[PDB]
């Protein structure tokens, strides 16, 4: 179903990514955007409840992304994982995709 992938939004701010998602109806709803704060890397933002949260993607010398301790080889798998394993320590949340109008 190759389409945009409507969860890619390049380099926005922190601050901004925080409100257009906490204007998002859904817990688990995200993006990627290209960090400010460190060139080059790429933090994961989601929608929950009450609140956004940020996540780091990591990388390493072989060019991998993860977020924790499985590493992925695109930024799209690492995504696609946590459709149905939750991002967070906390509270079970999964990636959804935003909605545009
Ligand atoms: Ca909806």
């Amino acid at each position: 179903e190759m389409k945009p992938h409507p969860w890619f939004f390049g380099k926005i701010p922190r601050a901004k990514a925080e409100e257009m998602l906490s204007k998002q109806r859904h817990d688990g709803a995200f993006l990627i955007r290209e960090s400010e704060s460190a060139p080059g890397d790429f933090s994961l933002s989601v929608k929950f409840g009450n609140d956004v949260q940020h996540f780091k993607v990591l990388r390493d010398g072989a060019g991998k992304y993860f977020l924790w301790v499985v590493k992925f080889n695109s930024l799209n798998e690492l995504v696609d994982y946590h459709r149905s394993t939750s991002v967070s320590r906390n509270q079970q949340i999964f990636l959804r995709d935003i909605e545009q109008v």
